[PDB]
DNA sequence: CATTAGA
DNA sequence: TCTAATG
């Protein structure tokens, strides 16, 4: 967690260059395990040697954990951090909608700048364009307040349009969050779930809402089941307007909610362990449903969930406030 | 890890 | 169809 930091993320960062720059799928597979398991390790690593002691960690890796004890740098390490291109791509990999793939691509057509990639916005998509267009408030975060401000009418439409839906906006927001990176509403309803097969409209019926509006403001992608957009408050009586925000809206079908509720509001380790009490609990937790074990290795059956609570109740645990889900 | 775009 | 990008 500190002992063996530098090492950790030195090899993380070796790791996700070749993911990037590079092709290289299994050198960065390498330096990810490694980078893992040098993590777990109880001892600071004195040598490569004694790192090499490892699991994965070969003659390559540990002649990268020698240099980096022995001085505080790496060539390899400094050499990628200085390079223009390498640099390149991870920029404008920040272009929500640019990836690795496309990262490469664009430079080596001479795309490397912002500003490049405005000169042809036709090399670009929809998503790309959208992303290239927001670039700056996409990087904004997103203060509770405006979560508040956001939450509200989008509660608001919802129920508007049909009072049978069912909205939660998880995530760090539904965790307390002082700020959030976007806004993830969870949507259900009774006419929906697991055999009722679809009512796409029941998706479609909110964005055209929220849209209606002015809520909405663009489209990332819309299908039956998951929207993916960008979204404003009404920028007040003036002077003050404001930045464009990610939003996601999904469909789910009313029977699987809660467990995806309780999933997506995380946290990621609150998950990991109640999920991991499940078992013992003779339980299965997945973002869909839970099930109760069976002795003879595994089993199935999904037992009826209506509340955050049932699946509490179900392996026997105290109600954690959302609040309080952090761990 | 599943959904969406796109080509 | 596959391939990429988000989450
Ligand atoms: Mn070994
Ligand atoms: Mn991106
Ligand atoms: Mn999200």
């Amino acid at each position: 967690e500190t002992l063996n930091g530098g090492i950790t993320d030195m090899l993380t960062e070796l790791a996700n260059f070749e993911k990037n720059v590079s092709q290289a799928i299994h050198k960065y597979n390498a330096y990810r395990k490694a980078a893992s398991v040098i993590a777990k390790y109880p001892h600071k690593i004195k040598s490569g040697a004694e790192a090499k002691k490892l699991p994965g960690v070969g003659t390559k890796i540990a002649e990268k954990i020698d240099e980096f004890l022995a001085t505080g740098k790496l060539r390899k390490l400094e050499k990628i951090r200085q390079d223009d291109t390498s640099s390149s791509i991870n920029f404008l990999t920040r272009v929500s909608g640019i990836g690795p793939s496309a990262a490469r691509k664009f430079v080596d057509e001479g795309i490397k700048t912002l500003e490049d990639l405005r000169k042809n916005e036709d090399k670009l998509n929809h998503h790309q364009r959208i992303g290239l267009k927001y670039f700056g408030d996409f990087e904004k975060r997103i203060p509770r307040e405006e979560m508040l401000q956001m939450q509200d009418i989008v509660l608001n439409e919802v129920k508007k349009v049909d009072s049978e839906y069912i909205a939660t906006v998880c995530g760090s927001f539904r965790r307390g969050a002082e700020s959030s990176g976007d806004m993830d509403v969870l949507l259900t309803h009774p006419s929906f779930t697991s055999e009722s097969t679809k009512q796409p409209k029941l998706l479609h019926q909110v964005v055209e809402q929220l849209q209606k509006v002015h809520f909405i403001t663009d489209t990332l992608s819309k299908g039956e089941t998951k929207f993916m957009g960008v979204c404003q408050l009404p920028s007040k009586n003036d002077e003050k307007e404001y930045p464009h925000r990610r939003i996601d809206i999904r469909l789910i079908p009313k029977d699987q909610y809660y467990c995806g509720v309780l999933y997506f509001t995380g946290s990621d380790i609150f998950n990991k362990n109640m999920r991991a009490h499940a078992l013992e609990k003779g339980f299965t937790i997945n973002e869909y449903t839970i099930r109760p074990l069976g002795v003879t290795g595994v089993a199935g059956e999904p037992l009826p969930v209506d509340s955050e609570k049932d699946i509490f109740d179900y392996i026997q645990w105290k109600y954690r406030e959302p609040k309080d889900r952090s761990e």
